[PDB]
């Protein structure tokens, strides 16, 4: 239903940390947590920014702010942490900051995006995959749950892949987005069958043999195809940090949900 030039349209970034708005957020935002933290955080980039796969324009930049004094000192309970950040923003951006379950969140306005403001803790856990102590970090939502993540080797697995594949991992992963949220506006999946995150560990576990230089619409229909049959064979795919599964006993998304979001892809674009 679409053309190679079409996919090849969907497939760019839309935006990045060039983009000025995204800048002035990071900068304002950097600001004031530092008046009150100090160098006792370590502020870096996570998600769509960070991973180089926004699809919308004028998106919201995720900020983490890693609380780290006692493992990276200068050469207190989480719920102490979130609510001195919630602070330290309001001080600031007064009326435009909103608590969230997961992150406080600094709405954004003419000349800068919205942020998603991720106060959390270094975490250390024990990958069985690697064998080797791993480090990330950790927050706790409102709701009670210990939210953990590896966004550096998230980040540096699915930069190698998408040299390995011609740059189309994440082209690939951003055509998916794309069609994602068409289905969303259109109604014909939930707003949450998949997220981005999902969709990236999918597309990450295609092997790179299916990404053909310059083929994005036979590329695409590989990606599809191989996801949708290791689904009805119970496949074991990694999460692209590669320490953990995708599909573990932590993880409430399915193989399921991925073979009916392959399904709704494919009859959407048209194969
Ligand atoms: N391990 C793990 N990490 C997650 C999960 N959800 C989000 N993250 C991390 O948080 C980052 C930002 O989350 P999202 O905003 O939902 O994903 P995104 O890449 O920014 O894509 P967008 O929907 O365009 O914002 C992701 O890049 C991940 O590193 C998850 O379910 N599991
Ligand atoms: N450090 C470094 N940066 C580079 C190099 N080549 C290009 N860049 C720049 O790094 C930034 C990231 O570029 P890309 O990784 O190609 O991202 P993109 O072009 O927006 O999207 P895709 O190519 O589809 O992944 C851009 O500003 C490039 O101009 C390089 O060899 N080394
Ligand atoms: N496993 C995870 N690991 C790291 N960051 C996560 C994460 N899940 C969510 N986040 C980050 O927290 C931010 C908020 O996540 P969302 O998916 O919007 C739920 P919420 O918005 O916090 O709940 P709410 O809208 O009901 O208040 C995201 O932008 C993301 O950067
Ligand atoms: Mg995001």
């Amino acid at each position: 239903n679409f053309s190679e030039q079409q996919l090849i349209n969907w497939s760019r970034p839309v935006s990045t940390t060039e983009d000025l708005k995204c800048q002035n957020a990071i900068t304002q935002i950097t600001a004031a947590l530092r008046a009150k933290f100090g160098n006792r955080v370590t502020i870096f980039l996570q998600g769509s920014y960070r991973n180089n796969t926004n699809v919308r324009q004028n998106s919201d930049v995720d900020i983490v702010m890693r609380y780290d004094d006692a493992f990276y000192p200068d050469l207190y309970n989480f719920d102490e942490l979130k609510a001195d950040t919630e602070e330290a923003l309001r001080n600031v951006f007064t009326t435009s900051v909103e608590r969230k379950n997961k992150c406080i969140q600094v709405n954004g306005n003419s000349n800068r995006i919205t942020a998603d403001v991720i106060p959390c803790f270094v975490l250390k856990r024990f990958s069985t995959l690697q064998s080797v102590e791993a480090e990330g970090i950790k927050f706790y939502s409102d709701d009670n749950k210990e939210i953990i993540s590896f966004p550096e080797q998230h980040y540096s697995n699915g930069t190698e892949k998408t040299n390995q594949t011609y740059r189309l991992y994440k082209r690939m992963v951003r055509i998916l987005k794309v069609v994602n949220y068409r289905l969303i506006d259109d109604g014909e999946i939930a707003d949450n069958l998949v997220s981005s995150f999902f969709i990236e560990c999918l597309v990450y576990n295609v092997p790179n043999n299916q990404f053909i230089s310059g083929n994005y619409t036979q590329t695409l229909r590989n990606v599809i195809v191989k996801i949708y049959e290791d689904m009805k064979n119970n496949a074991d795919y990694t999460e692209v940090n590669r320490l953990f599964w995708l599909f573990s006993n932590r993880s409430p998304r399915t193989r399921q949900d991925a073979l009916g979001f392959m399904q709704k892809c494919w009859n959407y674009l048209g194969y």
